[PDB]
């Protein structure tokens, strides 16, 4: 139930472990006016410290003006912070308005169009995004229906998504999850603990040439759908190799448990792991950090299920595009479809109480 | 605690102490067959006895035959019972098959048309619902999807939805929780520890017409939307007026404590405490077991958020009917809007282990 800390050189909800629940939203910018932007921005951050500490927003939810809204909703009354985390990011689009061009970094790439994928343009994209992550769902929901309160007329929702439970881990000595397929997503990761690690394949340094972003990540989003009812058909022998490890104990194929070491060779040349491993991508390395969700029924008498997939990486481009790349020929294809789709730029971190998200940048 | 006993003479999930989340769903029959149904209903008992116990269904998730699908879709292991209940109710569509035209009973009453009423067929009515409540998400779905899937064939899934209350781990079991408009939503409902009340306003009697439904309960549920960003423009005092109870503590007007009673003359005539009353209604009392829901963002950007309510009662006729026909003039119409309705027959308990669902009904 404790706070997570606001202030850092990075951004939290990245490193930090994997909270139970998530609410994403998208927004696209309605203002043209520079400095009303700016002055949101700050605002924002004044809102992020007071929620990710468990407090109401402004003077708070009640003994105000009786002819006044509050400035809090109230909702997230009597809770504790549940670990919340408020990250933002920046996407390609935002770059065309208030004399951003120049300021575009390289590593922020557009993705290419990938085989199979059945992009749906409306929940896609955006010119920004608030990635909040709790364990409790209430406290989540408050933190994005206040943000976007705030922005009335100068931001709106384009489209958001909500994860009732997470299919990553950035704890290796915690259980890993299990996704809707029945097997546990997020053995080899990285954790938060390996410094070295996030330094090499994860935060974008001075060097990389966008001074501003010095410190912060980028962010792929990917809404993929699961055929559950064609998947539920396959035998236990089917669904094994389709990944390379058993389902019970997630053993690499021959091992007995867990974290023994893939060896790939054993694996089938069409298997998730074989095709998704560092090794078979000349090093390359994400951190995954997505969650599952189920919106109803598909009106042809089943359950809909899916997986929201978010991977944080130093350069798109060096990161998920070659990954995903050599995903064209893997078996699990024939499970899933990628229906939604974008990308960001997470910057760097708030420093202290006198800094404001983006300062970087504007 | 950590699991929730399913034999009784009444189902789990209805008096049993209240969890943090839900996954309700709808089903549709599609066999003609009784004998086929009756044999679905055996197998589900069977799951339900293994799924609220924390155990994988049939043979298990894994170590069967290489060449068969697994029993189990897996997803749930490593996970614990969680206060997982199952709870089956009969829709009056189901009765149209099997020759049970007769047995339906009279307190499963079909609903008026409301004022204001928009209701979404296709996230309407059904056959047949189970109401898997747990402390775990992921454990209630796993529930629905592996009944979904034994009686592939005999069964679609109709509508289905995931709703939210208290998180228990961080809020004391004490304290009411607050619904999305920020008001604290249950101080005045009927408690799982009042055997009385529940026998009077809750539970089935023979003597109420039909024996095989004595012990059973009969359940309204309705999708209610909530226009959130017109309600947070509304003053305080605004807020406050429609309740009848301050947004702070909650007290009645005129109080200083959440769970000092009423003086309904005090609230305004169309405050929604003083219409929903049982004072105001010659004694109708309901036991209310909902839950919040937000399932995303529409197309013009608003949240797609309310309450998902769930009443029990003795009799539709006598308990959600006459409060809800009494919130005609309710002030919180103008931020509410019933998108959603069914009503359920819910049977008595799985005596023991020899029981299955369904057996007072079909024999
Ligand atoms: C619904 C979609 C997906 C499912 C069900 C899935 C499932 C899994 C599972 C079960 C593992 C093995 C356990 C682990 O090490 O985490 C795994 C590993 C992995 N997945 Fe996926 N995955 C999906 C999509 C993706 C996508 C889109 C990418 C990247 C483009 C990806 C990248 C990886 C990586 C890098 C590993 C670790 C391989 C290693 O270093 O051993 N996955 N996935
Ligand atoms: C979005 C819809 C609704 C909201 C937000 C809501 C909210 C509330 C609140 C805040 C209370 C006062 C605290 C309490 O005693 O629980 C209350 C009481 C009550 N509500 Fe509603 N309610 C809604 C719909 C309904 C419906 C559809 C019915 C019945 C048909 C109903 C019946 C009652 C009853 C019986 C009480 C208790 C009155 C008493 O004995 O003091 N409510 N509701």
């Amino acid at each position: 139930g404790s706070a997570v800390p606001f202030h850092g050189a990075h951004q939290a909800g990245i490193a930090t472990p994997v909270q139970d629940r998530l609410h994403f939203a998208a927004f696209d910018v309605t203002t043209e006016d520079r400095a009303a932007f700016v002055a949101l921005l700050k605002e924002w951050t004044a809102a992020a410290r007071r929620l990710t500490a468990g407090h109401a927003v402004g003077e708070g939810a009640y003994g105000g003006l009786p002819e006044a809204p509050p400035d809090d909703t109230g909702e997230a009354l009597g809770l504790k912070p549940s670990r919340l985390t408020l990250t933002i990011g920046f996407g390609p689009s935002l770059f065309t308005r208030f004399g951003l061009a120049d300021l575009r970094p390289e590593a922020l790439a557009d993705l290419p169009k990938f085989p199979g994928d059945n992009l749906d343009r409306a929940r896609s994209g955006g010119d920004l995004c608030v990635q909040a992550c709790a364990d409790d769902p209430q406290v989540a929901v408050h933190a994005i229906r206040n943000l976007a309160r705030i922005g009335f007329g100068k931001v709106v929702v384009r489209w958001s998504q909500l994860g009732f439970g997470k299919t990553s881990s950035t704890t290796p000595d915690k259980q890993t999850p299990r996704n809707l397929l029945g097997f546990k997503d997020g053995t080899r990761n990285i954790a938060g603990t390996e410094k070295d690690r996030l330094d090499r394949f994860v935060w974008a340094a001075e060097k990389d040439g966008t001074p501003w972003m010095t410190g912060g990540s980028y962010l792929v989003a990917r809404r993929i759908r699961m055929h559950i009812e064609t998947w539920d058909r396959a035998s236990l022998q089917e669904q094994e190799d389709v990944f390379g490890r058993d389902k019970g104990e997630g053993a690499p194929v021959g091992k007995a448990k867990e974290r023994d070491e893939p060896f790939l060779k054993a694996m089938k040349p069409d298997a998730h792991v074989r095709l998704a491993h560092p090794d078979s991508n000349g090093g390359a390395t994400l951190l995954r950090r997505g969650y599952s969700f189920t919106d109803g029924t598909d009106g042809l008498g089943r359950l809909d299920a899916g997986l929201f997939f978010l991977a944080y990486q130093r350069d798109i481009r060096t990161g998920f595009v070659p990954v995903q790349r050599n995903l064209a020929t893997d078996a699990l294809n024939e499970y899933i479809q990628h229906v939604g789709s974008a990308v960001f730029a997470v910057p760097p971190g708030v420093r202290d109480a006198d800094d404001w998200w983006g300062s970087t940048l504007f």
